């Protein structure tokens, strides 16, 4: 009966701090509030002290609407989450806004709201987990040992993230991933007969979880009993399907989708907190008895655990100190002193597909950098992600580096997400630039997060050729571009491409995406010196005009660089001096000074011509009203690459023609 | 045999086009060829000399990269694909491109290449079928009759989307599609069991699918039994797994992902014609007979098929002519005349909210135009998207016009384009705007496709408040505007709303998003009469500057355009006078004539400032290199939307305060 009264006051927190907010989901936190307590309570260990402890327990509310629930757990459990913060949910400048977010609230572990990934990003936690412990752990010392747990409603478990997830978790056995499914027959909308038929039990198990059944969601006992079951098979993931009914509570509004998005109402609240024997006449009411019984289930236990942990860790460094050290390291997001002595140099003359100076660039990394984990999305061999002396991630050697997600675009992005936020790991995923849409969703979380994660997006343009218009990027840089907080770098030649991953490894609080060619691009000498320094600044002048003041300036990026420096000696035959800028990053260009800026482009030379194979969408922000663009905003062709890029006006006849137009 | 020269033919056939281009996928040619010859040649009634028959059983090759396969058949089934055209596969301007374009080769039913998505494409399809014999069949008349397949392989099954597709195929029953899956242990990058182990069979049972497996995939009579098996059962959909050996008859690379994407080689294929005791000396070989087993099989009986459907059709006239008539019009894609007559008006001095207003338009919609069906990812109630005086489109009744996606966005968006390929309706699908992300390669093959169906986004911008940063728009916009042949339409008020709605039924060969605001927007005195001209125009002055000549142009679209029209009358007693140009969609402005567009930016007033909640990518085309914008380009706020908005700058003041700072 203090369990139940501990239940009782998360589910009142909730609707109360849902009625002030007047706005938010108090539906599903009444609903799940038992299966919620018992898993935090009864079974994750974590330190409310030291929301950041390394081997934690991880927690993913995949079900984000439900943040109330989350909130009133961590306030309850001495988290810093106050109750003047829960009188603040949804309110401007809160630590608790509508949907969790990971960075902004004590002890919360992911940004979820946007559906399906929660679950995605928990399978990323949980591989970051396993390979940790492989790495690191020794005899007796145990340092990464932990679980990742997540809760889930049924929207998730429609989204076809979570599906491709789901079948790779199971591929990698990951035995510690364990998912609590709220499973209470509503949707956003509606009874979830309307959209939904299927067996979720039957579907887990074909992947090959372990699925397990709760009848009646405010068994707390047996949800416990799951729990324990769950955690005692380190073979397969496993999902518990607990049997709930949204809006638990409510006499009017209980069995229905009216209690899933919107505050139930003064009248409908008393009216609720009746049904629970809440007598408690103040709002926001917390007894001390249930204070105490956190304390003792989650304080306690979690500030014990941590202390041990941190003894065993302090032997572990006697014990193995230089593995030890670089563990410290990882955890800190360091990079080795000297790492990039290892990175390849690519001399005048010489040729190369940017694509493939990225896979020179991943070996010396894999080599000189312990933290490197990453894969392909089955495309390894052409994307040359494959890390050659390094084993594969499996069930059988959680030790390997090399991830192979299969064609799993989006599952990939969200795992990337949370590989990153476990901490330890610098991790990149590859697939076809075209296919970046796929997993688009994920981007977008990683850039809200903040989270250095690197993309291997190759095969960037109608270079591309015979596979045809659907896997030839045209507007794929500007829909990137356009994002917050991502940083888009599509590197000239080798030599740019080098410092693209050096900028790439070294981002702290931002996600990288590397824009690579199929075809090879001749080395450029413009770029050759201090590249590193050169490609920091986003743009810089590539070939210099003869005067300090140009005629023009042609600006390109990626594989159009060399095209616009043959573009410049033609047109100098023909009287007209030109500067070439190249521009890997329009990102880190707009972050230089207005000094700096004004150096690269003149503000008194408005004669500008931007030429890049993807749309024109963007470039006007430097070509103005006056200057030109040759870019593509149709789509592309299926045929032999060169013959496309001939046909769409990729040449230097025609290059030279249009600029010779505008001036 | 004949069916064994017929199939060897189709492998032969696939590998030559290969070699000579040299370039594409001979290895799904070579496995799966006698279970497509056995479909294609004994279970769909199609006619090769009308591709285009509305009855035809429709065909989706999911596994894109075999093109070769589904063209060999076109070829020698006497649809218009010629040897020449087969002697030009991926080349420039050819018939066979290397993935298959609808519209671009004759019989071609849906462009695929992207994995997953051919089959989510086949569902909708699929659903078209159903609706359309549920309101126009009647007694002994099966107008339409058909049914729909698709081929795809393990990728296909990997992707998030099919598992979504395949999720709502089951929920409703469609029991008229068959999807022949290829089943070989081979993926694109290596083994199968690298990255995926699933139980492929117990997951489609556990949606809710009948799965038949073909043991051995050259075995053209157990296949054959399969599919009669699958078409008894109109209950469920059927998957058939068909065990194959990529590259079958190669001794090299038979078994490997080695045969997959590049050819064989020139001795290697050699072997292979060595193994199929294909005896033939020149290349692309094609003996009599096999046109003839071709003809026989395919072309006769898809003429006799045509014309027994034909005369039916014209007993079905005679029989019901008004019903008949509308059927025509349908298939025709002719929108009623008048149709748009209780299009609503919003009168001077009011307020909507442009998802109530399109809500408005929906409802009109459904009353007056008769091919109108569409639903809503699980936002009917927030989209507004529920036509309310029609029925549901369910397993009981296919008859009904509102579908429920469930939380499935990718497949929606995939279904549609299925349902706008089918012929006989006008589609839509409803999400938040923010969720246009997970839908977005779709929209791709919906722009590439050239399909006019409609996307309802709603809660366009960072005005949704309490949800918060996962759940606001900011760089959606940027996104689509860059993307070739699709149309985005922000309207800025009510009536802007309507025109937007007109123009996107109008639409034959682009998809239109929609982008509609969760709050209220004041009726624009400028926007009102002639709505529909001036949005068509794509960008039209809403309200004048006093003067010839303007100090200034304020551009804005959607929910900014009252701002704008607020910060010119501030403006105005402050001595600046200003113009307000209303854009509610660049790409139809983009199409306007130099003169036109001359009227609305004046190339003598440099001084611009564009104004709209959204990133500021883009808008440099219009405001130059010597004006300024006002947008966001950092992510949103949990808080009252109000509150956020004048945060973020969306004031008057804070818009009459930047512009002064630019004059
Ligand atoms: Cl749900
Ligand atoms: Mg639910
Ligand atoms: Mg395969």
């Amino acid at each position: 009966s203090i369990e139940q009264l501990s239940i009782n006051t998360i589910r009142t927190l909730s609707i109360d701090a849902i009625e002030k907010a007047n706005s938010g989901h108090p539906g599903m936190p009444m609903g799940a509030a038992p299966m919620a307590y018992t898993l935090w309570t009864q079974f994750m260990k974590h330190n409310p002290n030291n929301p950041t402890w390394f081997n934690r327990d991880r927690f993913v509310l995949s079900a984000g609407h439900g943040s109330m629930l989350l909130y009133s757990l961590l306030h309850l459990s001495g988290y810093d989450v106050t109750m003047d913060d829960l009188k603040n949910f949804r309110q401007w400048g809160s630590k608790t806004p509508g949907h969790p977010e990971y960075g902004h609230t004590a002890g919360v572990d992911a940004t979820t709201g946007p559906l399906g990934q929660g679950i995605a990003t928990a399978v990323g936690m949980a591989m970051a987990e396993r390979h940790l412990a492989a790495k690191y752990n020794r005899d007796a010392y145990n340092i990464v040992d932990h679980y990742t747990y997540a809760i889930c409603g049924d929207g998730d478990l429609m989204e076809g993230v979570s599906a491709e997830a789901s079948s790779l978790a199971a591929h990698l056995q990951l035995g510690r991933l364990v998912v609590l499914y709220d499973s209470n027959d509503i949707s956003l909308d509606g009874d979830l007969n309307r959209s939904f038929s299927e067996s979720v039990e039957d579907r887990y198990k074909a992947y090959g979880w372990q699925v397990i059944r709760v009848e009646d969601g405010n068994d707390i006992e047996a949800i416990a009993k799951a729990i324990e079951e769950a955690k005692a098979d380190e073979k397969r993931p496993t999902l518990i399907e607990v049997r709930t009914t949204i809006g638990f509570g409510s006499p009017n509004k209980s069995g229905k989708s009216a209690s899933h998005g919107s505050p139930l109402g003064v009248e409908e609240t008393k009216l609720t907190k009746e049904a629970y024997a809440w007598t408690a006449e103040q709002d926001f009411h917390v007894a001390e008895e249930v204070y105490e019984n956190f304390r003792k289930t989650v304080q306690d236990v979690g500030e014990t655990a941590q202390a041990e942990w941190n003894t065993m860790l302090g032997e572990y460094a006697q014990a193995y100190p230089e593995l030890a050290n670089e563990l410290q390291a990882a955890m800190n997001g360091l990079l080795p002193e000297g790492w990039e002595q290892n990175l390849p140099t690519y001399e005048l003359g010489s040729k190369a597909a940017t694509r493939n100076s990225s896979g020179a660039v991943i070996n010396a990394i894999a080599e000189s950098v312990p933290s490197f984990f990453g894969g392909s999305a089955d495309l390894a061999g052409s994307n040359k992600t494959y890390m050659n002396n390094e084993k594969d991630f499996t069930r059988d050697d959680y030790s390997g580096k090399n991830i192979w997600y299969g064609v799993r675009e989006f599952a990939m992005g969200a795992a990337m997400n949370g590989i990153a936020l476990h901490g330890g790991l610098k991790t990149y995923g590859g697939t076809f630039f075209v296919f970046s849409d796929y997993l688009r969703p994920a981007i977008r979380l990683a850039a809200l997060m903040q989270l250095p994660v690197t993309y291997v997006f190759t095969h960037d343009s109608i270079a591309v050729g015979e596979d045809g218009p659907t896997h030839e990027p045209i507007e794929q840089l500007a829909a990137l571009r356009a994002m917050p907080n991502v940083s888009v770098i599509r590197p000239a030649d080798g030599n740019e491409s080098v410092a693209a991953w050096r900028l790439a490894l070294e981002s702290t609080n931002k996600p990288t995406a590397l824009v690579l060619t199929r075809q090879d691009l001749p080395t450029l000498e413009g770029a050759k010196d201090d590249t590193y320094e050169k490609v920091a600044k986003g743009a810089y002048v590539v070939s210099a005009s003869k005067k300090e003041t140009a005629d023009v300036i042609l600006l390109a990026t990626g594989s159009e660089v060399s095209l616009a420096v043959e573009a410049q000696k033609a047109l100098a035959v023909d009287g007209v001096d030109a500067s070439v800028v190249s521009m890997p990053s329009m990102d880190r260009f707009e972050a230089q000074t207005a000094e700096y800026k004004e150096s690269v482009l003149p503000k008194a030379v408005t004669k500008r011509f931007a030429i890049e194979m993807g749309a024109t969408f963007g470039w006007h922000r430097y070509v103005g009203l006056e200057g030109d663009v040759l870019g593509i905003d149709t789509f592309g062709a299926s045929a032999p690459g060169e013959k496309i890029m001939e046909e769409y006006g990729f040449t230097v006849e025609n290059v030279v023609r249009k600029v010779k137009e505008m001036l």
